[PDB]
């Protein structure tokens, strides 16, 4: 028992000190094996917790999303719908990065291919903040509202993007991604403030704030 939570918190301290992407992932890998060796509810879920951890630590956009569906994949194994929910949004975040990636390679100098990506980046940042938040506590209103935030977010940045790979150079589309990169940095913002105080008022405050702008930023979007 308690050699598997120990074991737990020190895999994750070896993959943040992990010095090349190859080892980090075979840190993700003995992590995740470690599931293999309990059915405890709960130490899937800091698993899952130090994975997202892990993630929202790195910068390759490609060893984000392998990390991210281990969590996916130990979240499905669990039946945890919920917990699986936000990892396959995460991880939907991510695969959104890469693709954000190589648009911007094909066009580097556009400036709405860097807008979008900038936008990409604060989605993923959201959801990563989601998972991390419901991966330790459930049962939250914020955790499952900072869900629903990031799902709302990575809506309106795919609508901003796809018109950055649309039609660029154009007002009108130039405006929605300056708004879709806003509103998927204050979403960012909204998920953060609940992480780091789950049961504050305050952060229950922001999450919803947050909603209204991603949701208008569709509705603009879709309209451009």
């Amino acid at each position: 028992s308690e050699e598997v939570n120990e074991r737990v918190k020190q895999l994750a301290e070896k993959a943040k000190e992990a010095t090349d992407k190859e080892e980090v992932i075979e840190i993700v890998k003995e992590l995740a094996e470690l599931a293999k060796q309990s059915t405890d509810p709960n130490v899937v879920a800091e698993i899952v917790y130090q994975l997202a951890e892990v993630a929202e630590h790195s910068t390759d956009p490609e060893l984000i999303k392998e990390i991210l569906q281990e969590a996916l994949r130990l979240a499905e194994e669990q039946g945890d719908e919920e917990l699986a929910e936000a990892a396959r949004l995460a991880l939907k975040a991510a695969r959104l990065l890469e693709e954000a990636r190589q648009l911007l390679s094909k066009d580097p100098e556009n400036e709405a291919a860097k807008e979008c990506l900038k936008a990409v980046r604060a989605a993923l940042e959201a959801a990563l903040l989601a998972l991390l938040l419901l991966a330790k506590h459930p049962g939250s209103q914020a955790a499952q509202d900072a869900v629903q935030l990031a799902t709302a977010a990575l809506r309106a940045v795919e609508a901003a993007c796809q018109l950055a790979k649309q039609y660029p150079n154009s007002d009108i589309a130039k405006k929605c991604i300056k708004a879709a990169s806003e509103a998927a940095e204050e979403a960012s913002k909204a998920a953060e403030e609940a992480q780091r105080h789950p049961d504050s008022q305050k952060a229950r405050d922001e999450i919803k704030e947050a909603s209204q702008k991603a949701e208008e930023v569709k509705e603009r979007c879709e309209r451009a």
